[PDB]
């Protein structure tokens, strides 16, 4: 056994990773909306009461809920490793001012409790929480006086835990966020990963760095079967990172014979592969419509220790049938036939479903046209309510991170 | 003994209008929130739910629920009303092509219950209702093809009916929107005020005209009492409105004495008075903090049938106090102490609070510290739910128009 086994997309789901919305959801502002990469401002307590009954109805189907406040509270496992990460959390807040970041080092080291420690680092520092530095203690950048009311920025992006690592097969690809808002999550993966008592110690085989210079999410990373892999060049992927990926599954023999890369990086209005095509059973797909006339698809391999492109010209259902092995495949379409309802449901995560068992998928009310289509087609849907969560716009998959399934 | 009598914010409410969210919500598309008003696209099946609960929690509350969709479809009272209806609906829609105006009026004539009629105008076309024209058929705009997927938009912002027109006194002051493509709205308010059997037949004099020249938006229309009316200078609401405006009260002698002018003119955060101040109480507003700063305010009178402007240069409260008759106003600051929480819970409409009687108001359980504020001053709040409506960035003084309140 190993503490990752994630082989397919469908296979019966066995372990989850979440994150609860905290205070990070709370330090939400107007005015810094787009870059902190919200729509709306949710309300917490609601928010809250969603992710708990998504949460439950997950339990419901025999599946273990881990969070990540919690595993990475785990990972602090000594006190030099708590001041470790601290400093390191410290150096990737983008502080303005030597006082400041010396202020919130004695806040945060006053914290007794690690996941009430790991949580304020996921929640930021608002000024009015500090205390007032006198002139002569303050540096240039300390001078520097502006109405902004964080010290440390939230990271309210932190219930989409799709994307800053994502598991293939037995390892973890700890990826390099296209936005510094969002590559400051992936320090916790980083922590757990390192040293988590279960998932640190090298027990984890790491396919992909925080450190690496070129960009990927884990909303682009879809594991297709124990032989393919599909990934987006997309705006959030670099098409350079998915080589670096590829060489490194095949250099930690993860088994991963062939990788599907799906080039729509021209495409801006669609961040992730997962936000228009997901796998829901051994031989159905849900896609956005639209995406089916500019996709260039690529099949790549890794023989004689080099790598090997071939671009795959064919049908998309055909192809995906061949490297399935399935007879026919079904792309169902997100919002039916209406143009209008297409829009509307893809914009609410509609075609990025997360899939607990092969022809059982859990997925927003709101989505009603392609809730309706997915049970014509003899699916069957644990239905959630997500009115505060779609705020984030991410559904489902996008608020989960698969850490065991069930072999195909 | 008039349909009409509004002379207060805060007298208990007898009658409101509201509109319950139609297929103008279904109608959204996410690259047009743009050319329309919208903040995110709701779910309407629950937008509904939480319309038909805060209707309901009015009725509860010994009010009269009207709807604007039932009020419209009452005032095509004859089949000659009815047909002028459908062609100035018609010459108002922008509609590209000849023969996609016809296809319209053919589909629109076809509609025989009046109610389903009024609805449909108010929800839009989508070009994949229409039958296909032969070309021979077809015009030079009609023969331009476009990706866009209506021929007649909808009017998402219908639920909230408190700014295309507004009740003072026994009049009705029938708005001219501050863009062209709101201003649409304003076509219902129209047929009711010169068609209803009860609103109609000039039994509501008008205090403003839709073909005026001017813009002037309700949420800047504030009834304080029987001798003073708050009218705001806004972005939405240019002066020289208000100044028609009061000479057509001052004419049509609707008893009103005074207006309180609120310049804000310069203030482009803030589109209307009433998202930065409202009455609660006898002697209690609740109010945005940043507006204090920046605000003129004018005594606007029309003495020997001449206007008379008095630029107000005292504390606001003091002011407020002299014009209402009361010893002390209590200004009540929205969101509290905390910034963050002030800019959230102003962004949820947390100053705009519909009052339904003296000390009683309508809020989203949404806005905790607004609500404690209100609720610690010793006010009876009645709670509800708008997660869906709140993303059309309204609140519920927002959503209704009163008809009715008991005087003072």
């Amino acid at each position: 056994q190993t503490p990752i086994h994630v082989y397919s997309e469908i296979g019966k789901l066995k372990k989850v990773l979440l994150h609860r919305p905290g205070k990070e959801i709370e330090n939400l502002m107007p005015d810094y909306l787009e870059r902190l990469l919200f729509d709306d401002i949710p309300f917490l307590e609601d928010a809250q009461k969603e992710h708990d009954a998504f949460a439950q109805a997950l339990r419901d189907e025999g599946i273990e809920v881990l969070y990540l406040e919690t595993l990475a509270a785990e990972s602090l496992v000594t006190p030099e490793i708590r001041e470790a990460f601290i400093d390191e959390y410290l150096s990737e807040a983008n502080i303005r001012g030597r006082a400041t970041k010396k202020a919130i080092r004695e806040l945060l080291m006053a914290i007794e409790d690690n996941q009430e420690l790991i949580e304020k680092t996921m929640a930021g520092v608002q000024k009015s929480e500090l205390p007032e530095i006198p002139a002569s203690e303050k540096g240039l950048t300390d001078l520097v006086e502006s109405n902004y009311p964080f010290a440390i920025d939230p990271m309210p992006n932190l219930y989409f835990t799709r994307d800053p690592f994502a598991t293939i097969g037995t390892g973890v690809s700890l990826n390099h966020m296209f936005s510094e808002t969002r590559n400051r999550e992936t320090l916790y993966g980083k922590y757990i990963f390192t040293h988590h008592p279960i998932y640190g110690g090298g027990k984890v085989p790491m396919v992909y760095d925080r450190n690496e210079t070129t960009r990927i999410e884990g909303g682009d990373e879809l594991v297709l079967s124990k032989d393919v892999l599909a990934v987006g060049i997309s705006q959030r992927t670099d098409a350079a990172s998915i080589e670096k990926l590829l060489v490194n599954i095949f250099k930690q023999n993860l088994g991963f014979k062939k990788v599907l890369a799906f080039e729509f990086a021209n495409n801006r209005k669609f961040m992730h592969l997962d936000t228009v095509f997901t796998m829901v059973d051994y031989d159905k797909f849900t896609i956005h419509p639209e995406i089916e006339g500019d996709l260039r698809v690529y099949s790549v391999t890794y023989d004689n220790e080099e790598l090997h492109i071939v671009e795959e010209k064919g049908d998309l259902a055909e192809l995906l049938a061949a490297n399935l092995g399935v007879e026919k495949v079904d792309l169902i379409r997100c919002g039916g036939d209406n143009l209008v309802a297409a829009g509307r449901e893809q914009w609410n995560d509609g075609s990025n479903t997360l899939t607990i068992a092969p022809g059982v998928v859990v997925v927003y009310n709101r989505n009603t046209i392609t809730n309706a289509i997915l049970e014509s087609k003899g699916l069957k849907l644990i239905k959630i309510h997500g009115s505060e969560l779609v705020r984030g716009r991410g559904g489902p998959r996008c608020m989960s991170m698969p850490f065991e399934r069930e072999d195909i």
